[PDB]
């Protein structure tokens, strides 16, 4: 429920109380950056930038993590698309679909599970260029995601390439799989089982199992 | 197939050849430490230190791990007894006995299991005394154990406070359960499914499944 205010825009980012550790050094690194990822159109707009600080933590057992947001239409919660029409989201909509049975579904939203926090690892690009905003977002996507790693017991990265050393780098003892990107070459992501591997990994943890069919909307 | 020689007892290691890129640091780290160890009457005794080193390493898919050796009769393969009659090993085939439905047997050995190889983390202990050699091994055992983590799969550690924080230095992506002890309190060992979870994790990760049978003795 409460806010610090920045010098930038969006000038006030909102965030819920696990959020607080942090907030400050967030600040601090976002005032020396925010002039650079400002000048270009941003996907999401910079109102929406940090959104998905509202999210408690404290409740949450598995971090499902991409690299950045959509190149386009980015809603500043992560892999959310309103209208289904990402590719990643229908992919991951998809095999879900061949894990839980459910066949009939309008749409996916890993924002509505249980125990999972969808996250953007970079919180921003220029408009149709993935990637875009890296060195910028650096310093502060090392200190949101470490935060995160300290709430969740398992942290699910998509992107071989993009998460190569980046997850080592981190600085934490998080179990962690790095699967396939939805988009990787020759079915990968098809073939891909690290959603049916965080459920028996959370097991061995003393947690309880991630509903993944909640995601579906209807 | 080959062999390398070091300033104290055993004075002579062999080798097989995917131990190779980490035979120049033990030597160097061994004939640093050896000293301290030879000090005292070790589990096992000097000459079967590293007998375990013969082993294969391509062909392993499995790493079941204990902290140290048996504080007597160690025969410098981790978990055996000749004679059946360790504590550890003896849990351990009553569990693979509950599991398998195998009901009649003499004895058990993990190193005769395909795709498994039983390691002890510190390479010897002060005969009679538990983790009481454990900083003389540290940087040796560190070594070897990421060697075996960069061929396996799953990594099974057998000790909850044994293994507590040699998990959170893990620096490698393997899959690590930190099971009960054999010898834990109020049956914990015996309503651990650690040896199940093993299967369904190489089953995820497409690899063989370990058919655990094959340790018995009859």
């Amino acid at each position: 429920m409460n806010s610090v205010t920045v010098s930038h825009a969006p000038y006030t980012i909102t965030y819920h109380n696990d959020w607080e550790p942090v907030m400050s050094q967030l600040v601090e690194f976002y005032n020396e950056v925010a002039s650079w990822l400002l000048r270009d159109e941003t996907s999401p707009i910079p109102d929406k930038f940090f959104i998905q600080l509202k999210q408690p933590l404290r409740n949450k057992r598995v971090c499902v993590c991409g690299i950045d947001p959509y190149p386009k239409d980015g809603t500043g919660v992560p892999f959310e698309s309103p209208n289904f029409t990402k590719k990643s989201i229908k992919e991951i909509a998809s095999s879900i679909s061949r894990l839980t049975g459910v066949i009939d579904y309008k749409g996916y939203n890993l924002n509505i599970i249980d125990g999972v926090i969808p996250w953007n690892y970079y919180l921003s690009c220029k408009l149709g260029e993935t990637k875009s905003h890296a060195i910028y977002w650096d310093k502060i996507s090392k200190l949101l995601l470490q935060h995160i790693t300290k709430h969740v017991s398992v942290l699910y990265c998509l992107g071989k390439t993009d998460f190569s050393n980046i997850r080592a780098k981190l600085e934490s003892p998080v179990t962690t799989i790095v699967g396939y990107h939805p988009a990787a070459r020759d079915r990968q992501f098809e073939k891909d089982r690290s959603f049916e591997i965080i459920n028996v990994l959370l097991e061995l943890d003393n947690k309880a199992p991630i509903n993944w069919a909640q995601g579906f909307i209807y």
